[PDB]
């Protein structure tokens, strides 16, 4: 029993991180077979980045030019190319610790663990979502771009987030590992806004279901509705219209408790309309929406 | 920017997990050097749990019916001696992962990432505390026992904490690495009640300080107060008293964000008196009490 927000495990990660300079600036790259991958304002001066040519800037810069260092072990950058906002270093070496890989492009809702890294050193591992706004909540200081997101299924690690951008409103912004941004973000200091964060409804459905398996029933009520009927209270509450698609992806949770997902709607609806009344459910006072269904059957049956 | 709790990187440990089988039970095992460690329970069966007595348990069993199996590999068992509520097996190879080691008993209040294991086989990392009622609040199923907690001081991995037991109220109990039980917990099926899951404090005072950093600030007033005036509220909502000592370590968050501890103390008190008010702090609708103002300062300074 018990319900943890969960990072996978980190080490298959850690033996891909290496450090990337490029005149003053120190971030991180991932080095994957003879590639090290990084963000391509890696080549800005803190000037640059108000307006950055890259293509401009990036013919100033040499394979010499760029200081790749795994551990206390220099590598030597043979070849370098630009692919969208992503800069990839060609090395003379293969990292001798590739797991299996896949570069995955996530949607909206879906979870990944982030290993937040420093001069190419591990500082620690937490769960995060893409946001519908295309933002992530992250923790993030200045060296911490580079850092990866990413899913393992089994042996196959599947990278879906390199850290690139803080908005002003101190939410981060970044790219698949093609370099192309989630949402509208540019790599560039300027006015950027992000849209309206609404709650991901499959998730906090998952939650729930994950709440009355390990024995926090108090929200269960007498109600059901529709969907129509639900997406109404969703609508007012910033949530994400509920789809069949999101019903019949919460079926096997269905099915293990014995609650029909609209009978579970209707407890998330009287939740919107009545609030927790000081109350929590597995330890929180808000409802959650960064475990997808996926994580909670996950977690619920013990899958490594 | 951003606050996440956060996880240690967690390929050190992943290093040291084996499967550990003795009968029809299987659970993971921690292995240091030649020596694998596990909790002494894996000898019982279901039936014994009610009243097990581990010596006389012990004399049936011989190394051959220890079974140790690393990923695929069978591991060779030339010893086996019960400390406390452990057994540590003697192992004829040294893990050639062993990393730079400590055994600590950590105090309640310290907090801890635990690597979530079955069948010897990594399932996930998260971030615990040792609450003062000696329970931890985990995620932990069948095959979980044996998975352990540990702090991680730059190459150094402390390990504080093995999984053993869940109480009938979903809450976690388990030993040191030298097989002593945090609190007064056994690893016996029978009447085992916590007491009072108070508040860390201190935890909380730190955690304020972060959001502070961070921008969260609508908290601060124009208040101050003093221990025992603060202690008298502590009291009332079940909070540690706050001693000199906490607030001589709270210093440094005091230092850089120029707000007295006696001010955030007040802070503090109205928000206990008052709630939240359908507010949140670092996206948390409760005071999160599982961060040690020393997590507060690494992950606000990006340490590695
Ligand atoms: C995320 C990361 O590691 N980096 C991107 C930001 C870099 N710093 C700057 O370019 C900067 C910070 C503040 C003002 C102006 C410029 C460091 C690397
Ligand atoms: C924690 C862990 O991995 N284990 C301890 C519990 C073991 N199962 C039992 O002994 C048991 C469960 C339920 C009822 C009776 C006995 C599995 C291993």
């Amino acid at each position: 029993s018990g319900f943890r927000k969960m990072a996978f495990p980190s080490g298959k990660v850690e033996g891909c991180m290496v450090q990337v300079t490029c005149g003053t600036t120190t971030l991180n790259g991932l080095w994957l077979d003879d590639v090290v991958y990084c963000p391509r304002h890696v080549i800005c001066t803190s000037e640059d980045m108000l307006n950055p040519n890259y293509e401009d800037l990036l013919i100033r810069k040499s394979n010499h030019n760029f200081l790749v260092q795994a551990g206390n072990v220099q590598l030597r950058v043979i070849g370098h190319s630009m692919q969208n906002c992503v800069l990839k270093l060609k090395v003379d070496t293969a990292n001798p610790k590739t797991p299996k890989y896949k570069f995955v492009r996530i949607q909206p809702g879906q979870t990944f663990s982030v290993l937040a890294c420093y001069n190419g050193s591990p500082s620690g591992v937490y769960q995060c979502a893409m946001r519908p706004n295309f933002t992530i909540k992250g923790s993030f200081l200045n060296g911490s771009c580079g850092s990866v997101g990413f899913n393992i299924d089994y042996d196959c690690v599947s990278f879906c987030y390199m850290h690139h951008m803080e908005l002003p409103t101190g939410v981060h912004a970044g790219t698949d590992l093609e370099g192309n941004f989630y949402g509208p973000f540019v790599d560039r200091q300027t006015a950027q806004a992000a849209g309206t964060d609404t709650t991901i409804t499959v998730n906090v459905l998952a939650w729930l279901y994950a709440a009355v398996i390990n024995g926090d029933r108090w929200f269960l009520n007498r109600f059901t509705t529709t969907l129509n009927d639900f997406n109404l209270v969703a609508m007012k509450y910033n949530y994400e219209p509920l789809t069949q698609d999101h019903v019949d992806i919460l079926g096997p949770l269905s099915a293990q408790t014995g609650i029909a997902v609209l009978d579970m709607c209707a407890s998330l609806k009287e939740l919107l309309q009545n609030g927790m009344n000081g109350r929590t459910i597995l330890g929180s006072a808000l409802l959650e929406d960064e475990f997808t269904p996926f994580d909670v059957v996950r977690q619920c049956s013990g899958v490594t």
